[PDB]
């Protein structure tokens, strides 16, 4: 669980990602692709992005990280009441898209990552945490349902 005091720090920075959803996403998956390779290769669709204009040019990759930070963002303000946002996620990245957990939290170590470079003075030691603890639950509770639709993170 997190304190209401953490909570609020999650959704303090929520509401600073929300000044520009397409721009995060597009760092976050250009972060993403380049620290771990292997995570460009489940998102089939976006294999001939060769270059970081070339992803930034792209309005489906664009469009692609605003319904992921969209998904994100509903749940975060759901403050771990999240089950009913959690399943249609889960079906759909553990039995379509096949999204292991360790790359989830290549994802949130992206995440964490561009939130420090776009909010330094809105992203210190105690609202680190928050987010870290807020995702970290989201990545427990996936990964129970994951196992609840059979198979492993
Ligand atoms: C905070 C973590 C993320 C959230 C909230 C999230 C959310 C979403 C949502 C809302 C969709 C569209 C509907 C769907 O198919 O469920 C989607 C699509 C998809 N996601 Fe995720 N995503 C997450 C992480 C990942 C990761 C880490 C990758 C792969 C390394 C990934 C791969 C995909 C793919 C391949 C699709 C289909 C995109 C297409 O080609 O149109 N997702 N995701
Ligand atoms: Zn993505």
């Amino acid at each position: 669980v997190l304190s209401e005091g953490e909570w609020q720090l999650v959704l303090h920075v929520w509401a600073k990602v929300e000044a520009d959803v397409a721009g995060h996403g597009q760092d976050i998956h250009i972060r993403l692709f380049k620290s771990h390779p292997e995570t460009l290769e489940k998102h089939d669709r976006f294999k001939h992005l060769k270059t970081e204009a070339e992803m930034k040019a792209s309005e489906d990759l664009k469009k692609h990280g605003v319904t992921e930070l969209t998904a994100l963002g509903a749940i975060l303000k759901k403050k771990g009441h999240h089950e009913a946002e959690l399943k249609p996620l889960a079906q759909s990245h553990a039995t379509k898209h096949k999204i292991p957990i360790k790359y989830l939290e290549f994802e949130s170590e992206a995440i964490i990552h561009v939130l420090h470079s776009r909010h330094p003075g809105d992203f210190g030691a105690d609202a680190q945490g928050a987010m870290n603890k807020a995702l970290e639950l989201f990545r427990k509770d996936i990964a129970a349902k994951y196992k609840e639709l059979g198979y492993q993170g």
